[PDB]
């Protein structure tokens, strides 16, 4: 196994009178020639590796096969019209259909046409009160960058020009006037608020919020209450923690109040009943709680408890003049069902234990409606009648996978301190605890970001081949409130990694695989889990699949959205104790010359917005410099999408099963 030959650069840079080599520092530009080359070449010999895969084209064909099947979503009424996504299950984007009583339904939207190869996609999409204009934001490439379009409704064309130089941005109307939206530019790390008035050119946009030093933010967003009451303003630095203000929109020219002025704590507006505020917030309250709050004079100090926090961590939709509840149990939902006076109306019978999406409406819906699903349940779609609670079938899964052919299972096992951390395990029936069944560890870790049950087509597969597909809940998430996420930030995150190394530890010690049969997967922050854990103990499995990870924990800070990930991780900057920490994990600068380090599958995009390929570039290219094993160090590198998706899906899955033994299917 030949290797593209990668340069060393002499680069060399200092943190507190410390020096650290960055060789490979000449790969952080993804656009220059020399990049795009050793790109090219790498691709080249992780395909030819790839080659050797006698089952990786029936693996790819069964792939493609189960994904084939209609999908439809909920139905949801916008003036005249009842709007819902479709797809046939042969396209690559799902399509916004309309109907009208009694008519025959219509294609309204489809995104697949606004590009060639489908490379164009929508995101979301936002309707005036009156539902006859539609302000969506397309998203071309894949970068975080947007284009507000204006299409009216009754005739399907364009009303205005686009809006250019959109991100990170809502899209929330006031009445039928126009819309509040973000934007970094006038009408470069100042987000400010702005809105738009139909029949006027952005360039006049009057700017609302974030221009003065006062006001100055990283990220900010504007959502105006459905009865057009009240302006909320967010403004946040990092991804956790934000101010939020208020403008009563019934006055003239009404000022901006302060709900809440500091950084200490999360807060969002859930809607308003009168000039009563509903608001979402962790403080003081790790797990959440819902307080509400007069309009006029809404500081901390006056919230009034309105859905107490509890044990589990909480949740809050609306719709039909109800609050819905959500609360989790080890991962798994439960709903409650409060009216606007917190007067509970009763606990929601929910179809098993997965994961619920939904129970979002408007004031006056007559129905809501809610999708359930978990590792072997694909989403189903529930009709629940506000007043009576009665639930009814409303779209039954046209997934070819049946739920009982698997099993789906949680485990609790203890971290290295003690900590009891949840597990859940799926797999096909009939599989015994021999401890070599090809088995995948999944985990992320951090931002306060919760894995509940979700069906996946290429898992349900994995699980058909005969693996077993474990996720763990990992300190750094949210499954457990604040205190759970930040047993995981800064120089904690070691906790992270420790949580994922004893779920790695208990599967084996359980039966369900061996260190032979052990692939870790993850994505981005999971990406870096991946790389953290690889690189200190490369001893505990044979498969380590890192994807579009954030592995340089040194520079990561000085680049695109990284800025805004400085309250879960620190930066190198910060002070010596935090680099020292930082270059203590960094997996970029923790590979080791002379180590045998399990076979890897770096994957990433050539270019990418939220995670600098770079990352991902210099890691495998350390990676194959220093393994001295005979374990391939490989890098994917994507270069139309649902087909490019099931080509890489079949990729991993082909490399970790041949990677293992393999040379057949294990089943």
């Amino acid at each position: 196994l030949h290797y593209p030959v990668t340069r060393q650069g002499e680069q060399v840079d200092h943190y507190f009178g410390q020096a650290v080599a960055d060789p490979y520092r000449w790969l952080e530009d993804d656009r220059s020639p020399e990049t795009e080359a050793w790109v090219k070449a790498q691709n080249a010999v992780t395909q030819d590796y790839l080659a050797q895969i006698p089952y990786r084209a029936a693996i790819k064909e069964k792939l493609a096969a189960s994904w084939n099947y209609a999908k439809e979503g909920a139905p949801f009424r916008e003036g005249r019209y009842h709007y819902f996504f479709k797809n046939d299950g042969l396209q690559n984007q799902n399509v916004l259909w309309r109907q009208q009583e009694g008519k025959p339904a219509e294609v309204f939207l489809d995104p697949n046409t606004l590009s060639p190869d489908g490379t164009t996609a929508l995101d979301q999409l936002s309707f005036s009160r009156d539902g006859r204009i539609l302000a969506y934001s397309l998203s071309l490439a894949g970068s975080d960058w947007r284009e507000i379009h204006l299409m009216d409704v009754e005739s399907k064309q364009p009303l205005e020009t686009p809006l250019k130089d959109v991100k990170f941005s809502g899209i929330s109307w006031l009445g039928n006037e126009g819309f509040f939206y973000s934007s970094y530019d006038k009408p470069t790390d100042q987000h400010k608020v702005y809105f738009h008035r139909l029949g006027t050119a952005q360039e006049d946009d009057r700017l609302v919020f974030g221009a003065i030093p006062a006001q100055h933010h990283r990220y900010v967003g504007a959502t105006v209450t459905e009865d057009d009451r009240f302006l909320l303003i967010s403004a946040a630095n990092s991804t956790s923690g934000n101010r939020l203000y208020v403008k009563d929109l019934s006055q003239e020219n009404a000022p901006l109040l302060t709900v809440q002025g500091d950084l200490d704590a999360d807060v969002s507006l859930v809607d308003n009943k009168g000039s009563t505020l509903y608001l979402l917030t962790n403080r003081d309250a790790p797990n959440r709680r819902l307080v509400t709050v007069d309009a006029a004079n809404p500081g901390p100090a006056h919230w009034r408890d309105l859905i107490p926090e509890r044990q589990q961590v909480l949740t809050v939709h609306s719709g039909s003049g109800y609050l819905f509840a959500e609360y989790m149990v080890d991962a798994t939902a439960r709903v409650e069902q409060f009216d606007y006076e917190g007067k509970r109306v009763r606990e929601v019978a929910l179809p098993g234990l997965g994961s619920v999406s939904g129970f979002n409406g408007k004031h006056d819906d007559p129905a809501l409606y809610f999708g359930f699903e978990n590792y072997a349940q694909p989403p189903t779609l529930y009709r629940f009648e506000p007043k009576s609670g009665a639930i009814s079938l409303y779209r039954a899964s046209a997934a070819p996978f049946k739920p009982e052919d698997y099993v789906s299972e949680q485990r609790f096992y203890q971290s290295k301190d003690g900590t009891r951390v949840p597990l859940i395990i799926s797999y096909r029936k009939g599989l015994k605890l021999d401890g070599s069944n090809p088995t995948i560890l999944y985990g992320y870790g951090g931002f306060d970001v919760s894995l509940t049950p979700s069906f996946s087509v290429s898992v349900a597969n994995w699980l058909d081949l005969g693996g077993v597909y474990a996720v763990a809940n990992l300190r750094g998430g949210g499954e457990y409130g604040q205190a759970w996420h930040l047993a995981g930030t800064q120089q904690n995150k070691q906790n992270v990694f420790d949580d994922f190394i004893a779920a790695a530890e208990y599967l084996k010690a359980e039966g369900y695989t061996r260190t032979d049969r052990l692939a870790i997967r993850g994505g981005s922050n999971g990406g870096l889990l991946v790389g953290a854990v690889m690189t200190q103990r490369p001893d505990l499995m044979r498969v380590a699949l890192p994807a579009v990870g954030v592995l340089d924990m040194l520079r990561y800070h000085t680049f695109t959205a990284g800025t805004g990930w400085a309250y879960d991780y620190g930066t190198s900057a910060d002070s010596e104790a935090m680099f020292d920490y930082l270059k203590g994990y960094s997996p970029l600068h923790n590979v080791r010359p002379g180590v045998s380090y399990p076979s890897t599958m770096v994957t990433t995009a050539d270019h990418n917005d939220r995670v600098v390929p770079a990352h991902s570039f210099k890691f495998a290219a350390t990676l194959q410099a220093d393994n001295a094993g005979p374990h391939p160090q490989l890098i994917r590198i994507e270069t139309t999408p649902v087909a490019k998706l099931i080509e890489q899906s079949a990729d991993i899955y082909a490399f970790t099963l041949y990677e293992m033994g393999y040379r057949e299917l294990p089943r």
